[PDB]
DNA sequence: CCTCCTAATTAGGCCATG
DNA sequence: CCATGGCCTAATTAGGAAG
């Protein structure tokens, strides 16, 4: 097919494409976080919130409280 | 050269090789974070802590306070410095 | 601590499905 | 409706090893 197209760095107006891009890139960066974490053994935290009010997150042991602790969850919710 | 190599998902014992990977991977995931954020217009928060203790971070407008505030910064500090 | 040669690896449309 | 999930290719991204 046309292969991967060089998308211009800008907000995708087409709701369809925007959402489609989100799911893919969301999964991508999530794996990247996992990889960086395990490979170098460094503490990583990732939080992504979709328009659909979904909060996809990834956190390392010592950083989990940021999203798990009531205190952290509160801050997160406040920011959103 | 040989090209890119299939790195087995595990802790890189070779400290120098490890940090080399970290430097690239880090800047890469940071780029991704920016791209996803600006592209889809969604809120993103990234936090990466090196062995050296450096806390490299990135966050979208709404999430900035998470890393730039007494409450936010404190929480980050507590986690990193609390027993495991 | 922050380029080169290449292969590993994401994604982009697009359509399909839970 | 929304979120993935392949398919087919092409744009990136990191190893390894040096600058």
């Amino acid at each position: 097919t046309r292969g991967r197209v060089k998308i211009k760095m800008e907000f995708i107006d087409n709701k369809l494409r925007r959402y489609t891009t989100f799911s893919k890139r969301k999964t991508g960066i999530m794996k990247k976080a996992y990889e960086l974490s395990t490979l170098t053994g460094t503490q990583v935290l990732l939080l992504v919130a979709s328009e659909t009010g979904h909060v996809y997150t990834f956190a390392t042991r010592k950083l989990q409280p940021m999203i798990t602790s009531e205190t952290g969850k509160a801050l997160i919710q406040t920011c959103l």
